[PDB]
């Protein structure tokens, strides 16, 4: 896998965000992560995690696996990373997101993302308190 440039565009909640992709507009939706949708639970939460974590970075990249890079409803689907650091990971760490929606072929990251979902789970942090 590599990663590939992007630049924000806009927020949008815990695992979606609107960023350029070579030079287009898309909405993006981040692998192996289900975040809570903004009415639930934690919802507020994830999606201000996320929208500082785009907010303070000075590089945003994405990083396609090697499946699927669109959904079904014309979402990309990648690993972003801000400043070096994976945002799809960081939400799990911090009990913010769960490891879901692990297609084969498309679960580069899966066994990274398990294991900070474990830690996550261990500290008892948001989702699991
Ligand atoms: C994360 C992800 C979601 N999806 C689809 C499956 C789900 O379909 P349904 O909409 O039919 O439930 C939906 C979940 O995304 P959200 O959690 O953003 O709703 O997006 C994929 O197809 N591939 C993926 O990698
Ligand atoms: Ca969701």
């Amino acid at each position: 896998l590599h990663k590939e440039p992007a630049t924000l565009i806009k927020a949008i909640d815990g695992d979606t965000v609107k960023l350029m992709y070579k030079g287009q507009p898309m909405t993006f939706r981040l692998l192996l992560v289900d975040t809570p949708e903004f009415n639930e639970k934690y919802g507020p939460e994830a999606s201000a995690f996320t929208k500082k974590m785009h907010e303070n970075a000075k590089k945003i990249e994405v990083e396609f696996d090697k499946g699927q890079r669109t959904d079904k409803y014309g979402r990309g689907l990648a690993y972003e990373y801000a400043d070096g650091k994976m945002v799809n990971e960081a939400l799990v760490r911090q009990g913010l997101a769960k490891v879901a929606y692990v297609y084969k072929g498309n679960n580069t990251h899966e066994q990274l993302l398990r294991k900070a979902e474990a830690q996550a789970k261990k500290e008892k942090l948001n989702i699991w308190s």
